[PDB]
């Protein structure tokens, strides 16, 4: 997999994200991950956490996975990484996403993710308190 550059237009919510990428817009779902909706139980702590990370950073990145790259809904999936850092696995190492919506040939951070989640779990953090 690789990093490519894209620039921030607009936070969207906790595993949405709005960016250009190559001169167009991409609006961008986070992989493997489910964020509560605003109207559930730290769904604005999820897209507020996601907007702080997208926002404070200097350079942000796209990485697609070995398979789909946008879902059914026009949506592009990607890891989304802030100053390094990759949003999907933040947002699930804090207890504001679970590991979700694994599909294959899509799920190369899989196993990654799972041990954030286990952690958050294993602290009572957020959704798992
Ligand atoms: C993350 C992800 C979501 N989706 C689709 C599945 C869900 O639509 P269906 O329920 O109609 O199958 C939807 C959930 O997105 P949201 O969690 O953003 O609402 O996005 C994919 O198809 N592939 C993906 O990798
Ligand atoms: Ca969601």
């Amino acid at each position: 997999l690789h990093k490519e550059p894209a620039t921030l237009i607009k936070a969207i919510d906790g595993d949405t994200v709005k960016l250009m990428y190559k001169g167009q817009p991409m609006t961008a779902r986070l992989l493997l991950v489910d964020t509560p909706e605003f109207n559930e139980k730290y769904g604005p702590e999820a897209s507020a956490f996601t907007k702080k990370m997208v926002e404070n950073a200097k350079k942000i990145e796209v990485e697609f996975d070995k398979g789909q790259r946008t879902d059914k809904y026009g949506r592009g999936l990607a890891y989304i990484y802030a100053d390094g850092k990759m949003v999907n696995e933040a947002l699930v190492r804090q207890g504001l996403a679970k590991v979700a919506y694994v599909y294959k040939g899509n799920n190369t951070h899989e196993q990654l993710l799972r041990k954030a989640e286990a952690q958050a779990k294993k602290e009572k953090l957020n959704i798992w308190s």
